C-alpha cells in the first residue's frame, strides 16, 4: 500500500501542509485538517502525531500496520452520528498530544505512558451509535446487558477498539514486550473508563486532592513519584480533552455546540417516537443551544479546568480566559 | 403507550403521502416520495400500512405499540450513510415483495404465517448492512467472517440482528404466536434471508426453472403448490426478485437506484484502495462503466431470473418484463 505525505490521499496537499504546521498547537483547526483530507481527519492527525513523537521507531510498529490500523478504527466511527464521528475522536487526541507536551509535565512520561494516552484519545469513542448509555438502558439493548448498565458505552469503546487489532495487518504493538502491551492496556482500559460522565465529580475531586498535595521541582515541573498519580494525571488529562470544545476559539466552540446538540435533538426524537422519557437537553422544543452551553460551563467544564490549570500552573491561564470569555459570549447571545 | 400517527410515522406532509399510499398495493408505488412525506421513515410507514392493509397485526395479535417500537428500532438499525442499502432499499424490497405476494396466479396458496415471514424476511433483510460486500469482510479477518466461516457472512449477520431486536422493549411482535409458529416462522425467514446472498442466484434460479417446467395449475389458472418444498421455493425465489426488482421498475426510479449502488461500490473501491486491496468488481470510479454494468447485469442475472418469474406466474408479470427490456435498452443507447 501507498503511504501518503500526511498518511492520507489529498487533492489539496498545500492547505492541508499549512494546517499541520499548528500540529502542536491548541489552536489547529481540525475542521480545516479534516475537509483536506477527505474526511480522515482521525487516521491523517494520528499519523503525523506518530511521526512528530517519533512512536513508530520508538516501538517498530511497521508504518502500513498504522495506517491500516487506523483507517480500520476511522471506519468504526459512524459518519451519520452528528458529534461521536471519528472528528470527535481526532480532535480529543489531539488535544491529548499538546496537553502531554504541558511544560509543568516536561519529561515526567515515559514513551509507552504516552502511546497509551494517545491510543485511549483515538480508541475512547469507536462505534458509538449517536445516543447515550441511558437509552441504551432504556431500550434493554443487547450492549447494556452486556455491560450490567454500567459504563455501556465506554466498555463498549473499549472492547471494539482492542478487538480491531486482530483484523488483517492491524496489530500496531506486535513489537512490544508482554509486559509493555500488559500495562498499556491497563493504562488504557483505565483512561476510557474515565471518560463516562458519570464519573465525573468522583474525577474532579480526587483531582483537587491530589492538586492539594501536588510537588514541584526546582523549575516548577510536576512530580509524580508512583503509578497512582501518574495514572491519575493521565485519566484526568484524557477527560479535560473530552471536554475541551469550550476551551477552542469560539469559531471551533460554535462548531461543536451545533453538533452536539444536532445529536442530542435526533436522540430526543427518536426517544419520543418510541414513547420514551426524553433526556435532558434531548428535547428540541424546550432546549436551549445558548443556556444548555453557559450552564455547562459553569458547572462541568470550567471547575474542571480550573482544577487542571492548578496542576499544571502557569501553562493552562490562556484555556482559562479562553473558556471565560466564550461563557460570556454564549451568556450574552441568550 | 404511545400515539399511533394515521400512516404509523410523523408527517408534515399528510396529504401528500396519503396520495402516494394510494398506490401502496401497485408496481408504481413511489419509495423516493413516501420517504420525502414521512420524514425519511419509509421502512416504518410502508411496513405499518402493509401490516394495516392485510390485517396481520389482529391475524396475529400484535400490539400496534409493539410493532411500532420494533419497526422504528429496525429502521434505526439501517445506515443513513450507507447510498443504497438503507431503511429506504428495504422499504422497497418489503413493498415489492408485497405486491409479488398478491399477485392473482398466487392467489390463496400461501398461509397468513408464510406472508407474515415473507414480510418480516423482506423488511429485515439487509439490516446493519456496513456498505461494503462479503469479499471486503472476509479479506479483513473480520470477526463476522470469523464467526460465519466466510460463509454468507452478511446476511447470518442481518438474520442475527433482525431476530436480537425483538427484544429489546416492547419489541416482540411474534410475542402472541404460538411456540410451533415462531418455530415456522424463523426457519421460513432464515431460507429466504440467505436467499438474497447473490452467490446463491444460480442455484435459486436453476430450481425455479425446473419448478416452471413442470408446474401445475388448477381451474382458474392459478398455481397448484401442494408441498412445503415447492412453497419456500417460491418464497426464497420471490425475495430474490423483489431484491432484484430495481431494473423492473419505473426508468426515474431504476437511475436513482443505479446512482445509490455505485456511489456505494466506488465508496467500497475506495476503501480498498488506500488499504492496498485489491479493487472488488465494479468498485473502481477511475475505470468503471455505469451503464455496460447496468447491461451486463441485467442480461445475466436479472433477465433471466425476471423471465422465469414471468413463465412461472404466467401472465401476471408480463408487464414488469417489459419495462426490464424497455430499460435495458435505455442503458444500452446510453452507452
Ligand atoms: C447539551 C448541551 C450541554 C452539554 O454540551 C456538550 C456536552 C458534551 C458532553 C458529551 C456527552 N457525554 C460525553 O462524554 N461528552 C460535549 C460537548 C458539548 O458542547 C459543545
Ligand atoms: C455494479 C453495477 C451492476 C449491479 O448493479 C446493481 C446490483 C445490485 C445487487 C446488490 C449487490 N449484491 C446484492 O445482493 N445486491 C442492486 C442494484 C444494482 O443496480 C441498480
Ligand atoms: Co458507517
Ligand atoms: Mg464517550
Ligand atoms: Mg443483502
Ligand atoms: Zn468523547
Ligand atoms: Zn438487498
Amino acid at each position: 500500500m501507498n503511504i501518503p505525505r500526511f498518511g492520507v490521499k489529498t487533492d489539496q496537499e498545500e492547505l492541508l501542509a499549512q494546517e499541520l504546521e499548528n500540529l502542536n498547537k491548541w489552536g489547529l483547526n481540525i475542521f480545516c485538517v479534516s475537509d483536506y483530507a477527505g474526511g480522515r481527519s482521525l487516521t491523517c492527525i494520528m499519523y503525523m502525531i506518530f511521526q512528530e513523537r517519533d512512536l513508530l521507531k520508538k516501538f517498530r510498529i511497521p508504518v502500513d500496520t498504522m495506517v491500516t490500523y487506523m483507517l480500520t478504527l476511522e471506519d468504526h466511527y459512524h459518519a451519520d452520528v452528528a458529534y461521536h464521528n471519528s472528528l470527535h475522536a481526532a480532535d480529543v487526541l489531539q488535544s491529548t498530544h499538546v496537553l502531554l507536551a504541558t511544560p509543568a509535565l516536561d519529561a515526567v512520561f515515559t514513551d509507552l505512558e504516552i502511546l497509551a494516552a494517545l491510543f485511549a484519545a483515538a480508541i475512547h469513542d469507536v462505534d458509538h451509535p449517536g445516543v447515550s448509555n441511558q437509552f441504551l438502558i432504556n431500550t434493554n439493548s443487547e450492549l447494556a446487558l452486556m455491560y450490567n448498565d454500567e459504563s455501556v458505552l465506554e466498555n463498549h469503546h473499549l472492547a471494539v477498539g482492542f478487538k480491531l487489532l486482530q483484523e488483517d495487518n492491524c496489530d500496531i504493538f506486535q513489537n512490544l514486550s508482554k509486559r509493555q502491551r500488559q500495562s498499556l492496556r491497563k493504562m488504557v482500559i483505565d483512561m476510557v473508563l474515565a471518560t463516562d460522565m458519570s464519573k465525573h465529580m468522583t474525577l474532579l475531586a480526587d483531582l483537587k486532592t491530589m492538586v492539594e498535595t501536588k510537588k514541584v521541582t526546582s523549575s516548577g515541573v510536576l512530580l509524580l513519584d508512583n503509578y497512582s498519580d501518574r495514572i491519575q494525571v493521565l485519566r484526568n488529562m484524557v477527560h479535560c480533552a473530552d471536554l475541551s470544545n469550550p476551551t477552542k476559539p469560539l469559531e471551533l466552540y460554535r462548531q461543536w455546540t451545533d453538533r452536539i446538540m444536532a445529536e442530542f435533538f435526533q436522540q430526543g426524537d427518536r426517544e419520543r417516537e418510541r414513547g420514551m422519557e426524553i433526556s435532558p437537553m434531548c428535547d428540541k422544543h424546550t432546549a436551549s443551544v445558548e443556556k444548555s452551553q453557559v450552564g455547562f460551563i459553569d458547572y462541568i467544564v470550567h471547575p474542571l479546568w480550573e482544577t487542571w490549570a492548578d496542576l499544571v500552573h502557569p501553562d493552562a491561564q490562556e484555556i482559562l480566559d479562553t473558556l471565560e470569555d466564550n461563557r460570556d459570549w454564549y451568556y450574552s447571545a441568550i
